[PDB]
């Protein structure tokens, strides 16, 4: 039911060179896209596009729809543009992040941290980012249900982006009772804070996620301090992982703590 409003979104198929593959998200392309933003530029560009059963269209369509009905912010993935006029393949286009996932990301940088390279201030920023793009989520009534390090992008100039487009990450009322919220993506988000200040570590290390790790987490276990924090981080990581979802910080009240965190790490 949707509205798909051709003159502001449509982009024309040739005026896009189909570059290198990123992989399956539907296959997801770079291309190099001449005037997406109306300058006289050419930009690298993300594309999804279809290989085609309806529900499979359906599916991208739906996406495309969605994407606009969100609208624009800095710290989620946005769209740019779309290629569904009849004679060529159905095409979504989306911001190039070059420097790929975060998790991937601070791996790589494991032996290029120093706390005051990647700084303090880069973990605390990027942590300080996804709070924003998440409070923007939450602000369209939308809920991301795998807020997880591999779906935050990189981009230049240290921003990051959220692909709008589990267990480890799952809060115990999610587990139990099948629900997803807003309060529930806020307990993920400790999650991923955890994969933040361990540099890119998978979560709950050499742990069996089991029917007893399920038990132990309705119980009160979580995980210690990853490497890398602050004990203020570990703290927030506690408060995001709080059993009540409705103690847990808002994404609002993290956007707050965290620039605090942030002009106080300055
Ligand atoms: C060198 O750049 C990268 C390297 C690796 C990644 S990745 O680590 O996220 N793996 C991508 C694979 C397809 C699931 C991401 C990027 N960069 C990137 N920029 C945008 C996207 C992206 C990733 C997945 C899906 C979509 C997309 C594109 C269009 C419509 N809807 C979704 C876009 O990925």
């Amino acid at each position: 039911r949707l509205p798909y409003d051709a003159s502001k979104w449509e982009f024309p198929r040739d005026r896009l060179k189909l570059g290198k593959p990123l992989g399956r998200g539907g296959q997801v392309i770079e291309a190099d896209a001449f005037g997406i933003d109306k300058t006289a530029t050419c930009r690298t560009v993300a594309v999804k596009m279809l290989k085609a059963t309806h529900s499979e269209h359906r599916a991208l369509m739906s996406e495309l729809k969605i994407l606009i009905h969100i609208g624009h912010h800095l710290n989620v993935v946005n769209l740019l543009g779309a290629c569904t006029k009849p004679g060529g393949p159905l095409m979504v286009i989306v911001e190039f992040c070059k420097f790929g996932n975060l998790s991937t990301y601070l791996r790589s940088k494991r032996n290029e941290f120093v706390p005051y390279f990647l700084t303090l201030e880069h973990l605390i920023c990027y942590s300080f980012q996804v709070a924003k793009g998440m409070e923007f989520l939450a602000s369209r009534k939308c809920i991301h249900r795998d807020l997880a390090a591999r779906n935050i992008l990189l981009s230049e100039k240290n921003v990051v982006k959220i692909c709008d487009f589990p267990l480890k990450w799952m809060a115990p009322e999610t587990i139990f009772d099948r629900v997803y919220t807003i309060q529930s993506d806020v307990w993920s988000f400790g999650v991923l804070l955890w994969e933040i200040f361990s540099l890119g570590a998978s979560p709950y290390p050499g742990v069996k996620i089991d029917e007893e790790f399920c038990r132990r987490l309705k119980e009160g276990t979580r995980m210690r301090a990853p490497d890398y924090t602050t004990p203020e981080m570990y703290q927030t990581m506690l408060d995001c992982w709080h059993g009540e979802p409705s103690q847990r910080p808002t994404f609002s009240e993290l956007v707050e703590h965290l620039g605090n965190l942030l002009q106080a790490n300055a």
